[PDB]
């Protein structure tokens, strides 16, 4: 039993299936599905903060660049849908038409993932269950159906894990100057004491209709309800020991920490628990302006997975669905490459622990990332070199045998000098995929 | 005029009346009257608290009861009304055919009780007067009637004081989980800062409707609220100085304190005012499991009430209606006995002040008590003795004259040594209705 | 046991010895006895407070005075001392060479006085006892002796009770500006963690070594170490359940409120406990500049006492003593004047309660007050009528017999209309000594 | 880099040193060890809380025992040292004559521990080092040498880790009273600023000084100084990542809870890291009252160790020496015993992490423990079973091969049922120690 008080509330840590699942299904999935539109400006970290805002890459951010007048998106609306065109009407084109829960678990399962999480609510306000606090959810409007508990079910019966996403942070519902700035967060927000219980009740009541594994909330938490989160953190904890928070609440507790394209990603070993996410491309609400030159390839994809989890974390890739619920071919496309990728190398991911380093590089620059279970090692290269000898900078090793990974083949290698020699018989190299991968036994 | 803060509000303390009157009527009365289903598990302070409540002897907990699922109610509600029967069903049921609120006072009077406590809401949340806060409450549904007020225009027609109970604390309309353990209670609450408003104004409400002479909360104040008490206190002490509150808000001030069956009872003379309740059986709301086998016995309430008033106390014993608004005649039996006493003796508790102990024996067993007025010292047996010799252990009285207080007939006594001695003649030990009553005159 | 926390510390209420005792002597003896002068320019509640500290008719606030140069104390000083004589060299003029303090002790009991109360350490930080806090104290300095000590084993000898009074709110060792105008009292105090300590260290310190009957702060509580007074309170009471505390802490507990020369002295009864405290002059230290004509008579301090008394009020006169230990003759006489009227009237005095009104006045414009101990109502005219029927406007007795409280004679009254008439024979107005004073009773 | 604040420290998480050393050793040395004496009354836990601060079993509380006058420690004390003995005066005449740290480090690592915490300052204030903020300390009193200094260079020598153990919660030479009720210790603290400051100033100095590798605090952390430990931990986590800090402060932060005797004591896997402590008897500090009758048998010490161990906890024996610096025979003796078992069975300890459960049992009652080290399964027995059949009770092995731990003979098992059943050859059974350990594998 877990008491309403932040020094309690610690003895509550990352449970053991969220640090043994490696990847995680994100959706941003609502009425900004509809228009789908975004201009690709770049991704979060490397774009300015000045001009961010004004040319949003993240399309559910369409309401809040719709409302900053002459911005691409506001010509874009204009020019499609006209001025006499607002925003929620959007609600009830958002009709997932040709929505499947269980095709969209199948696939998240083929894909490898081993959780999914829908955004409930996004920044917009509108929410994807029948919730009983607001007529501007997907039972009154549009689907016309409880997209949340109907994913859940499915997402659930293929065996994966459910968690859900609320923007408690932001509701445009309750504001209506766009955010232009970084600066402009700090003010332009609910701001109430009727929006701190609205976000209380609110999250009480997906906790009681979904019991989610995990409460992915985004924006911090309304300041006026951060006091709330002691009694709700207990309630759930008490109710779903297995349940988990992320670290988006501005309180004293979390289970695992989170990083957003470049900000707050780790360069070597945090001291903690966390998850990587993105989207495929730079937006998260799908955009119809993307090709796959701003979306990751398989390869990057699986790259991008490995050094995540090599450092400790988890990757929650997001998937951007269209407004009838079909998800795009260039990311279906992606989820399965990885997944192919997960079924072969699956084994130095899943259930794995950090080692003594993340890191690691061949004398000719392949970047090598490092996994451990209990006496194995992996030693996963970003790549496969070309040549049969392979120099390791600034590795030794005192284990005794180093097999090829997918083959089980001992190799033969020499700790020279300051450095890892292995020979690796192009027949292998020859049969792995994206990644070399070795596994030493110590 | 009071300000509003506590060290000004320190200046009101329990008015005359509250400390003079020295017997009140408590009345649980609502929609769980109507199934009236407990199991008599105990007392509180006797039920281990792992138990309590899974199997309530508080039949106006049957909502929290119910809501766990497999516990004694779940079973009989299944039983009796059926698994699509939902709790608030009973606001419909609950319709008074029966009551007279003229019949209630008049028998409170004849039961010698100064003042009458009725409870407006109750943890379930359903409010007995015509509140303009929320529908579910006695004016819309069941009763059609405004019970409170009604109530109150009789007591006081009968001569007697009107209080109000309201559940501050707690009010289910506003959680799902039901209170398993003692534990619970530290965070399933309404919690949010609507509900702190919700309860600012219905208190602020029964005070310009009713203007009772008791604020008699429970369960403590919520804790968003608790400063709006400043305001609340001296808004009603300057509109009614001989108002008064308990000590259930959870903040500075208080007129009197209370103690609930074993919990808070004092074993000696507490120095402050306070007020014991508990029901006439185990449970306060009416409960049909009940037989005089779990009731007290006249005799018990008797005894009960000259402990009570022996240590300072007043004695707000419990009556539990029935969903038609009769009193059930164990109950009514119980209160004419008790009304019957204080039509004897009456005049050794009202307006009486506690003595320099409270407590005493007679050598043989038998306990004793003691009450005060000016120079007037009542002795008060619990019980009347068989020998004309009575023996009080450690007792030596400087008096002078020991009258035998129904008779008024003068008594021969003497202080041997640690011991005082006195003989009453079997006659008059024979007029004594429960207890035998002396009264030393020094 | 009380609890640290201001809702069970509200528990404990004025102490009946002090509710029964109705006059207690204060004592404001310092080093500023020694140049002991001021000007006795009226009385606080009728002296306007732009001009007050200009013309403080307050001796004790002579180092105030004289940081406003250009002061009478200024000029006075300077004149009489020199300009090269700072304050603080008057702890070594005060000798205290003369003092007995079995004859203080002796003079306020033959004066009446049921409890004494001097000034450990008034606003000019100098303590009347070893503290170990601070070397400005009469033992290292000046007297060389325990003053607090001394006085308080000879006052209780003389079986009186002793509290302690201590200015937490004022330490002019902690400030170098003087207090100009009553608006500098918000910014010109200690304020630091430092000295809230050391108000906290030195109170504790008091009741560790004397545990008095009275803590009676001044001028405030350091609010930095408000919450300690919960703690501080607690202990005291936990040591000294008999104990009290007075009104001037800012924080939300007190036994008993109080009153300053015209300020916050009620009209009426007030629903509370409180003290009335005034020199015999206007001044609290001793003032060489105050003559009769600026002190009470022994006919007015009566007439001040049966005011108080018949309000529910203690009257706290002070006295204050020359830098030698001496009492003043002019305060002597009117303490031994009140002493001698006290001995003959007291049975109407102390041990009293308030009646249901404290005033009444006769036809020809005699103020009269009421007490009461139990049945008997004594009436005490604030002098002795010279005619023998006597015209009570507006009262009536419900009463039986009416008696001449001295004599006993027992007297002939009509209750006629609105008022109450009585014949008291002259031989009886003539034993009266300052008071007429006559016994009702039922 | 640790910020301080809440949410970033809890980054920080019980160092791996820690998780794995799994035994440590507690020294409680002071001054209070010179009379080295207590009534022995029993466990905490097991003596009622009314009569324990009256009759208490530790030493260390001497000072406190002794201020409670007519107590056995206030008996004993006077007759043994005279009643004009002042507690403080044993600070003179405690000298520590015979104290070697380097015989006691080795003791330590020869007992098979690896850590050792000393108490730095205990409830009486006095410290152990050469403290700036007191002259109350062992550098300018007895001794004259730095304890804690000298006794931290001799761990690390032996190559044990070294925390310091520091009483923030009580320190005795600012309060006066003693503490007589559990309640008390609500008020009876330091309660000043300046106390608040002592504490942050003394613990800072320690971590300057010999950066220890446990900050241990003990009876909670002055609550004027709560918000000072954001900034003490970041700065300690800053200067030493691999440190670590208990539960005793009283805020949202901790990197492993603890259990005293009775107290706390987990009955299965708790979710978080802990560590258990107690004395060798009853006390921490030496008591020369407690005999083998007071004191663990080496058996039970192994027992207590592996049933903690076995629940992810530490076990931080406590050691009290003489006021000499020499370890009694009695305790020396027990050390030793557990040495030699953690020589022999070490392996089944040190660096092991809990399985599924953490118990089961024999058919015929004997205890059984389990610790994890990958694919090993460590069985421990509380106790070795005489016959070579043995039926553990609710236990099914999917392993493969189960061995003798000690000798490595591979055993056999049948899963019969709802239970494991072993044959463990007499010949085996017979070279074990304390416990008959099975090592399963996969
Ligand atoms: C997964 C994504 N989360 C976003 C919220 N983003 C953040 O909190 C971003 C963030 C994230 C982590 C550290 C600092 C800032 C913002 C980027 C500039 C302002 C702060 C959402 O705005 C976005 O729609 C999507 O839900
Ligand atoms: C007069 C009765 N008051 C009850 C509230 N009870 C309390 O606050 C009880 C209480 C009362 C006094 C001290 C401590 C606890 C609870 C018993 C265990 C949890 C605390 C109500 O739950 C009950 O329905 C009825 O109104
Ligand atoms: C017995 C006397 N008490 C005085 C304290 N007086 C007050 O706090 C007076 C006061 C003000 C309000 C309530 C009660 C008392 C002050 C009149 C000037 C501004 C406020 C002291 O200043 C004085 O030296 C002496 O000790
Ligand atoms: C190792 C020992 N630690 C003791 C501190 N013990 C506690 O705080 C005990 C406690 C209470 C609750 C949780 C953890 C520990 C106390 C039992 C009496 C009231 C609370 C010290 O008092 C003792 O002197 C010694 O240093």
């Amino acid at each position: 039993r877990y008491k309403p008080d932040w020094e309690s509330l610690r003895e509550h840590t990352v449970p053991k299936w969220f640090d043994k699942a490696k990847f995680g299904i994100f959706i941003h999935w609502g009425i900004y599905s509809v228009p789908g539109w975004a201009t690709p400006t770049g991704e979060l970290g490397k774009v300015p903060m000045d001009a961010w805002f004004f040319q949003n890459p993240y399309a559910e951010w369409y309401e809040n660049s719709l409302r900053i007048k002459e911005s691409p998106t506001w010509e874009y609306h204009v020019k499609t849908y006209g001025e006499n065109f607002e925003y929620e009407k959007f609600a009830d084109l958002f009709t997932a038409e040709k929505w499947d829960p269980q095709e969209w678990a199948d696939l998240f399962k083929k894909a490898g993932a081993k959780y999914v999480i829908p955004t409930t609510k996004h920044h917009d306000g509108f929410c994807l269950w029948g919730t009983k606090y607001t007529d501007f959810n997907s039972v009154k409007r549009g689907p016309k159906r409880d997209l949340v508990g109907d994913l859940a079910k499915a997402v659930r019966e293929a065996g994966l894990r459910f968690g859900v996403y609320y923007s408690g942070g932001l509701d445009w519902r309750f504001t209506t100057e766009p955010i232009r700035y970084p600066e402009d967060l700090s003010y332009i927000r609910p701001n109430t004491y009727e929006y701190a219980d609205y976000a209380y009740k609110q999250v009480m009541e997906l906790v009681d209709l979904y019991l989610p594994d995990v409460l992915w909330n985004d924006m911090g938490w309304p300041e006026k309800g951060k006091e709330d989160l002691k009694y709700l953190f207990a309630y759930y904890y008490n109710k779903h020991p297995e349940g988990s928070v992320n670290d988006r609440w501005g309180v004293p507790h979390w289970d695992f920490k989170t990083a957003e394209y470049h900000v707050n990603y780790p360069g070597d070993l945090p001291g903690y628990k966390w998850e990587f996410t993105r989207g495929i491309g730079l937006s998260f609400g799908y955009n119809r302006n993307e090709g796959p030159e701003h979306m990751l390839s398989v390869e990057q994809l699986v790259y991008t997975l490995v050094d995540v989890v090599s450092k400790g974390g988890n990757l929650l890739l997001n998937v951007g669905p269209k407004g009838d619920g079909t998800i795009p071919d260039l990311q279906k496309e992606r989820l399965l490459g990885l997944g192919e990728w997960l079924r072969k190398y699956g084994d130095a991911i899943y259930g794995t622990s950090v080692w003594e380093r993340c890191c690691a590089k061949t004398e000719d620059g392949t970047e090598i990332r490092f996994t451990r279970k209990c006496n194995r090692i992996f030693v996963i290269f970003l790549g496969i070199p070309t040549g049969e000898k392979i120099v390791i900078e600034d590795l030794n090793l005192s284990a005794g045998t180093v097999r090829h990974f997918l083959t089980g083949e001992r190799l033969s290698f020499k700790n020279v000098g300051k450095n890892l020699e292995i020979t690796v018989p192009k027949k292998l190299l020859e049969t792995d995929s994206i990644t070399l991968v070795l596994e030493a036994v110590e």
